[PDB]
């Protein structure tokens, strides 16, 4: 180590040691940003999720504060004029948080509830999800408060070009490679794509999701989905001696692309798909949904923007249930994936998934299992899959289109996939490793935390801390 | 879905009349902005007549069409040099950037004493869905000078290639425009101007193509145009000929140039039986057949020796020349004719020469080698025709596997290469079938060769806003 | 007008009417930044002020509101190595706020109280008082949480080259000229401009306060000072018929560099200075104080930092009054110059300082007069010279260090102290001006306001409001 | 030169920079916006412009530029949304030297 020096704390410490220097750390932090709710929440979940590592070597902790602080925050007016001809201001944002792996990489947000603090947030957290692919991708976030609810495509065009025209000056491919976010779909991406492309005068990947006529790659769409079962079915292997999605019933939640494209891939591994739900209840085959049938989902919801109740009518053995979640199944479950919001598995959930069988849960969406379910299966040996690890398959794919650019080759889908694949088994390995390393065998929450974290902080000190 | 639909005036879908009438008002709308510029308005004509299915379907293509007709940039600057007399020189460069939708300009480089802005104007709007239909993410746009290359010494072209790069390199770049060779621009001239590229930008970039292997070139450029039309050839058979193959059809090949000459070599390794060559002064004709050996010795007579057809009786005792005639004339029965030699080389005549010998498709290794009245005939036969501007695109291919490598920094193989090939061609005939199936008529790769091009530019057109 | 059809809101309203939109604006302001209370309070008390203009013209309130949104804020990481070896992490800003006039121009303040609040209040006014200068520059304010106190001269040269290291990125001669504030005087302006020129490789006008030997102006220490006082001897000749600083007793308050050098300024043009004042209290000479008086009273205030009374070991005649302020002093007074502090000088002291015979009042501190006090004066008829003009020499003579670097040519000392009286007698004109056009005539505090934003604010039209 | 005019339709105009000259100094001349402008007047203009800019004594050189764009029956947002839109271009080729 050639930074020891730089660092005041060092050495083991104990639990009621860590606490306080943590504290400590978080009270700086709070009176760098006093009103930052999100941010500071959010530096606090992650520095309690390092403890293990913190008990091992203090030091870690003061690199970890280096890192709470952004390298660069841009923050920029942007005037647009309306269809009835009316100038309109609002604010737009880029953070870049870390550089250290690679380029800041991260989505951009166009909601009205768009600020600094959550964009710090996201960003900070986008760091270790990005470092997780273990492909070269540092962490940002960005967007603005522009609300598209009630705008037309030409004033979502409009604000997009004069977003972009700030935001230029402060982006590149080897630099930050923004993406989507809520907000910031197709639609956006390609007028962002177009105004950079003007002004620049060069045709780079300095955006992500892009159509593949231009520059975008494969699976994109299947991304987050398959790259869930693969990590799950990695972990089974490593943690469970050998096990398998083989002969195992799934209870998945949503019927999104998430819960679609994650019931897909649990079939081509032999798992049998019981459930998938919406805000309205959910739909149960006792004998599993067939690629058959999950086509004709897709093309309900896809097209139609149907209920799951209306897929009773194409099947004869589907039962519904209203107002309640996929949980709730009367049926043995033997794995659990929540692919649907965030808080959308409770306690209660847990307690009944442990009675029905479940060995392990994998998150597709984002914090979908509450702070006491974690627990209840934590005590019960039930495995949990955090979603920072098994729903990055998205970002994942992301990196993976820079690849394609930079090499400007368009890989075939089997070679997305496989490279997808490879990246979902080096995490989950890592994951594995890491908890086992730090005397918390098993426990892949702290593990995905621990493997995150500890490549960016070596790295960083590598780097000279700057 | 549709973002872009409140930008465009003319919209919604359109008899075959109303169309004729629209392109009508768009060539006039751009003969009043160029009045003079009788090429470009000429190509502005060919590839609006080839797209009428889709304006049927709807007229905002049309809009898109003529949009895409103004060039991004333009920059004509003033080179001058001096020659080896010490006396002061003045040409004309050009540097038509027409289109950056689907990736950075890409196209040739022509030195030669008839350049003007109306040619590299046709040549690059052109280029734009040729390029389009290789599948790579490459733009459109064409250059160079008119500079006369003829009486000139190896130093005085160095001395304008320099001075050209010069003024040229400032609007170039790896990811902005990456030229290439031409008429008037070879090897000699890459290098000169690789070198004053690198020492100006102090760096080493793939920002030419065409480049040799020694410093960022490829493999396969010599055969890409031939291998190129082979392998199109060959996947039109299977997918539309239920399974058909080059395997024991006696090809009738035009031309005895590089085109001609490899065609014939894949033709071989796909099991196809080549029986003629040609050239300016006849056709020579092989009734069991050239072998790769046979080939060889052609190469060797065309490319050193620089001889006519003729002379491979010398070599061949089965050989029979035909002074001053075509290599469709050939009598015997030919199942698949390849033009590789010049425009309108295959008239009505030929044509239905061909469909009484038995032929099936017609495979373009040069441009425009099939008359309009000679397409009718082959339309009426069934005999499938595979438009050049897809089948003899390996070339332009290859220059974008070039600029992979380079991207890369990696040399690839020449297996690797002719594989990347390969799949190119596959997938190009795939998208003009999908496309003449789509919106005009099964069968029809000379319209879907139109419309596959077209439409990837204009969806991505309007997926990027319409900037 | 090429612009009208951009804004919502135009045409007269009534005084009420002004007050529910300005209402409105402030409501808007406060939802986007909820705790930059500086921030706030400083919109606020500008778009009062203007109230007048929004009467004759609603769009004047949209314009303003655009203005409020700068146009960029970078906020980054600064890392430096301490004597100790340990690395240290500060937070940097450069609010970039309008640039409409010209190059963002305004101060770098190194202390631990600096947030983003602050500057983007700082920065904002500074907008208008750069515009009142007449000269091409806009608005900004940077500078750093970094605290100078206890720092040895290399751990400020090392802050100051890792901070000048990313701030370089954003600015030069053309785009951004910062220049000093507090914490920020030579020592730190030399540092970041070797580090600037290294990177750079130019050497350039990109900061201001410069010493004289590589780009630095004449009169930079002594132009607050002698600015406020040429602004007084203008409004004195203009408002007050040919009334100039001839045979005036001038209670000063302060003792730091505005008030030696207005005190100096004054004895130039005929006037004599009576007192000068400190936390301690006022020392007050009954026969004025002479140039050599001032000197030694320089030299105990800069050198050997001592306080007022200690003025009274050299001279015989001096007296010093403890636990009082000048405006106190028993003896006639023509002219009030605050010199020390805002809210220095209330409602008590305007009403003495009437009975003792003032007329006008030059404001060298920022905000001095409370608003109960200017009531008095109003009342009165004593004029108030708003310090947004009146002390704006300093800016004023940083745009003319811009254009000495801009001709490569070093202005004499009196070159420089010319323009800088001409300055000053444009801006007191306009000043007047605007406040006659407006009908409130005689109010300077009005006319300042007016004259300020309204260069701006048509600048910003006529620039199609980017 | 791409730009939306006030019923939302997509309108394309021609933009030229003819820089013809830079021996005294920067290239300097007027912009036209002219339903006739094109590259023969522009040229012409731009060629004469060189001489007179020399007469002055000062530091210039000579070029000319503009559009088709025919402010005639455009609104004043049109104006700026043209405006707008021909400089995003011309900013690359232009400058204070
Ligand atoms: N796909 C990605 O790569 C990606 C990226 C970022 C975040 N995510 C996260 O993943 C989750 C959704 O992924 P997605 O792309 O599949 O989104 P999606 O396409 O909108 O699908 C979400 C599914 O969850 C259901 N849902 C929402 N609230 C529910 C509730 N209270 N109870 C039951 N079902 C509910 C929705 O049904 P309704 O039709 O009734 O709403 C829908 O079927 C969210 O947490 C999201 O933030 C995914
Ligand atoms: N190779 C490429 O990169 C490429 C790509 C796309 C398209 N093409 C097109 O393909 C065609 C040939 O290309 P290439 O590389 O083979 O050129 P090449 O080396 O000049 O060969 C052309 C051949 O055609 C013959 N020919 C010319 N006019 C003829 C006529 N009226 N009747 C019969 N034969 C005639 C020539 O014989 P003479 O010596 O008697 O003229 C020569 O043998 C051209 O249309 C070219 O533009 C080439
Ligand atoms: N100089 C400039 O160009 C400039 C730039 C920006 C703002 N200003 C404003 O101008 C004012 C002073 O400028 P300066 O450079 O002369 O500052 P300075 O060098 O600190 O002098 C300030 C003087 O005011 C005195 N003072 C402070 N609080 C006082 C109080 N409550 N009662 C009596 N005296 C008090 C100080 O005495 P102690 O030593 O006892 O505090 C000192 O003598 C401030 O309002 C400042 O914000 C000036």
């Amino acid at each position: 180590d050639y930074t020891r020096s730089l660092f005041t704390l060092s050495g083991p410490a104990t639990a009621s040691e860590v606490e306080k220097h943590i504290q400590n750390a978080i009270e700086f932090v709070k009176r760098r940003d006093p009103d930052q709710v999100q941010f500071i929440q959010a530096f606090t979940e992650v520095a309690n999720g390092l403890a293990p590592v913190f008990q091992t070597d203090l030091k870690y902790l003061e690199i970890f504060l280096s890192l709470s602080e952004p390298e660069r925050v841009i923050t920029f007016k942007v005037p647009w004029v309306n269809d009835a001809g009316k100038l309109m201001i609002n604010r737009g944002f880029r953070v870049q948080f870390n550089s250290t792996l690679g380029p800041y990489k991260g989505g951009l947000r166009f909601h009205p509830s768009v600020n600094l603090s959550i964009l710090k947030f996201l960003g900070f957290e986008q760091i270790f999800k990005n470092s997780l692919t273990t492909l070269a991708m540092g962490g940002g976030k960005g967007g603005s408060d522009f609300d598209p609810k009630g705008k037309s495509d030409n004033e979502v065009r409009s604000f997009c070009q004069s977003f972009m025209t700030e935001l230029q000056r402060h982006i590149g491919p080897d630099t930050d490679v923004p993406a989507g976010d809520i907000g910031v779909g197709e639609r956006e991406i390609g007028f962002m794509y177009g105004q950079y492309k003007r002004l620049s005068n060069s045709s780079t990947g300095t955006l992500t999701g892009k159509d593949p006529k231009w520059g975008g790659s494969f699976i994109r769409p299947q991304a987050t989905g398959y790259g869930l079962v693969f990590f799950v079915q990695y972990i089974l292997n490593d943690l469970h001696n050998g096990d398998s999605f083989k002969g195992k019933r799934v209870a998945i939640s949503g019927s999104g692309n998430v819960a679609q494209y994650a019931a897909d891939k649990v079939i081509d591994f032999g798992g049998i798909p019981i459930t998938f739900s919406d805000s309205s209840g959910y739909i149960y085959e006792p004998n599993g949904f067939t690629k058959e049938m999950v086509t004709v989902l897709m093309e309900l919801k896809n097209i139609q923007r149907a209920r799951v109740s209306e897929f009773l009518k194409y099947s004869n053995t589907a039962k519904f249930f209203p107002n309640k979640k996929a949980w709730d199944v009367d049926t043995n479950v033997n794995v659990a994936l929540p692919c649907a919001c965030e808080n959308e598995l409770d306690k209660a959930d847990a307690e009944m998934l442990v009675k029905k069988g479940c060995i392990i849960v994998g998150e597709g969406a984002n914090m979908p299992t509450t702070p006491e379910a974690i627990s209840v299966f934590k005590a019960a040996k039930v495995t949990v899959c955090p979603g920072k690890a098994a729903n990055a398959g998205g970002v994942a794919v992301s990196g993976l289109e820079m690849s394609q650019n930079s090499q400007r080759e368009k890989w075939t889908s089997e070679k997305v996939l496989e490279k997808l694949q490879d990246i979902m088994k080096n995490m989950s390995k890592a994951c594995q490793e890491a908890a086992a390393k730090y005397n918390v065998h098993g426990d892949i929450i702290s593990g995905a935390n621990i493997a995150g974290f500890l490549k960016v902080a070596h790295s960083y000190c590598d780097q000279g801390c700057v």
